[PDB]
């Protein structure tokens, strides 16, 4: 399920916004050229970066536990 | 379950490694990225990306 | 009437704030170490940078006009 | 009488010349420092400082 640069940038950008990192969000939106990203912001849920990251951890725990 | 500081360091490292100098600078401060208790040594390059990769594999396992 | 680095930094910082340059103000406050400046913000009037700059221009106009 | 864009370019140039990289970057955007109609050539280094210097001489002439 290959992930693109623009995707992670969107997840990060939205994380900065939601966490109240107003100044970082602004700076990152520009540096990452987020305006030029082809992603629909309205279809991205809140805490998305937090959610995937949480699942990423659990997935790795599952890989170790079966071979544990 | 991950914590705010852990997530913050992940995005912070990503920002540095991705060459987002000005974002890295501003976010280091706004986060108070230290003052927090994380050892940079135990977090490898692309860790944010890597954990996200495993997270999409998990989501692809839930719709299956 | 010698002017110091911290002084001009304060004038600029306050200009960014007042003009609504929220993100610049934040970034500059940090870069210029404005927290470490020995200046009393409460005794600095609004549009101070704009005012001095305006007077700076008028002063130069006066220097040219008498020799004009 | 000076204009918003003129003041903005002055502070912008000052930010660059003073090595405030991250401020210069953020302020270039937030200002929309161009999109505005100023020729960099006709504005010398330290122009912000210089005009401020003359402004304090003027204020010192008013209390006198």
């Amino acid at each position: 399920m290959s992930i693109t640069s623009d995707e992670v940038n969107f997840l990060v950008y939205r994380y900065l916004q939601e966490s109240g990192f107003s100044h970082s969000a602004f700076t990152f939106g520009i540096e990452s050229h987020i305006s030029q990203s082809n992603i629909n912001g309205t279809l991205v849920p809140p805490a998305a970066l937090i959610s995937i990251l949480q699942k990423g951890l659990q997935y790795v725990e599952a890989e170790i536990s079966i071979n544990e």
